[PDB]
């Protein structure tokens, strides 16, 4: 059981089919932290606040820094002395396909900053939460009973079966977050702080598209399903969304 | 053999003791361009340069996009219909260590456009050159003959490979140079264009620093060998210095 959870972007695809799934849990968390850029918008997100209040919707752009130190005070006033159990970095972004003769730089740039730095600087100042949760919980194995970081990654980051080339921004982003995965998990080890990079598969959003054959209840439930199988033995690692180990 | 190569970085380090083992070989470049940030300075390298005509000093600040435009253009002026045979990213940087609860997000996005961002466009701007030496030559096998883009990596970039942690803006951008490796080895095998990272061991040179157990010659002459046998076989992999296969 999962008492308090954030994730990043849920207003759209898997960060709302998450939402979804974590509440058709037997025990729901208490806690169901959910950010999202337009409030105004997001009335799926907005419509399931209003009918569940274990539900805390916040706004922000993880581009801004400096706006999360207030995120975390948010938190930490309704969680306390239980910290956050776990992070889910869900946020990403996909430019549109292109070859090398065409990549811009900006394009890179800004792929790395949300889909690599933004999640690094997340885990940096969700810290002292994930700690407290860890600790109120230490009489517990590693899992997200507990406390745990976990990336959304995607298997185009995996290098070893990288076999059609391309996607640059896309991909150099997501296998540098798994790097950031396997860093974590070394230096949070002490807290017994779980951190797994995810592929949620080839599923049907605005990013995945009609080709994939996955739906997003699908996914996510399996997702939420996994996340609450996984352990110290799968600490550090990248797993697929039925909790598969995969290549880096 | 290789008749032109221009590598990025050589006041310093690696950068600088690879000019010099390639100058060593029976049978050394015709044209070996290098690049620096102050040609003011860099006296060893406008040093070698007075001796040594076959070297092409060219000065830019990778950082500046706008300006390959023009490094290319020097480039084909001079080789011409022959091409450029390799590209070697070597230009890099490493921040001080850090502990996760001290990453700043500056040093991450610096550190992620310099050691990731410039060498995929730097390899974007040259692909007109290493396609005209790829045909040039396409009657020969894939190696530094022909065409090549090697880019120096870390085993930092190793995440199979990574039980210590940290080095967060590194890592990342190793890795994710890595990734970029392999994409390029797909996407450029039509034209037969060879793509490899290379660890060049640990060495000590001021990033290196003084506890490293290899020197710059002992490392780049095994380097320049290395790469000197490097094959069709090796296309789009991981390579230690002296050849060995290393892990993503
Ligand atoms: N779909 C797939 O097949 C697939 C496969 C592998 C991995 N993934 C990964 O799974 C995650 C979810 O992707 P998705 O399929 O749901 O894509 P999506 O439908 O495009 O959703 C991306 C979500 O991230 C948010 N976001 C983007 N930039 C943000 C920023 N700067 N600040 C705050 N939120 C931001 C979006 O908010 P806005 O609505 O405000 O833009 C949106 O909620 C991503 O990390 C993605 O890389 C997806
Ligand atoms: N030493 C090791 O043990 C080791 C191990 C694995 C990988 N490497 C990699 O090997 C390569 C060489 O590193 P090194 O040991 O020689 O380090 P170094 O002595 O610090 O040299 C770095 C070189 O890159 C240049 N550089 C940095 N930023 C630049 C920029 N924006 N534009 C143009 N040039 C820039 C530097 O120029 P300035 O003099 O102007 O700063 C310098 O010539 C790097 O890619 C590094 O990551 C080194």
């Amino acid at each position: 059981h999962m008492n308090s959870i954030l994730i990043t972007g849920c207003n759209r695809g898997l960060g709302l089919g998450l939402v979804k799934a974590l509440l058709n849990l037997p025990q729901p968390p208490q806690h169901l932290f959910t950010t999202c850029r337009n409030r105004e918008q997001a009335k799926e997100l907005e419509d399931l606040a209003k009918n569940h209040s274990n539900i805390h919707i916040l706004e922000i752009d993880l581009r801004n820094f400096d706006a999360y130190d207030k995120l975390v005070a948010d938190i930490e006033g309704v969680t306390k002395d239980q910290g956050l159990n776990v992070l889910f970095n869900n946020a990403g972004i996909a430019p549109k396909s292109a070859r090398i003769t065409a990549v811009r730089s900006q394009e890179l740039l800004d792929t790395l900053q949300t889909n690599t730095v933004v999640p690094i600087m997340l885990a940096k100042a969700c810290l002292p939460l994930l700690k407290k949760a860890a600790k109120a919980n230490e009489s517990q194995p590693m899992g997200v009973g507990r406390a745990a970081i976990i990336n959304m990654s995607s298997i185009l980051g995996s290098i070893q079966g990288n076999t059609d080339g391309g996607m640059y921004a896309y991909r150099t982003s997501k296998s540098a977050l798994n790097a950031a995965t396997k860093s974590l998990s070394v230096d949070l080890y002490p807290q017994r702080i779980m951190c797994v990079s995810l592929h949620p598969g080839w599923v049907k959003t605005d990013m995945g598209g009609s080709s994939a054959p996955l739906d997003v209840p699908t996914s996510t439930g399996q997702i939420v399903q996994t996340i609450s199988k996984l352990g110290e033995k799968q600490n550090g690692g990248f797993v697929n969304y039925d909790g598969t180990p995969l290549a880096w």
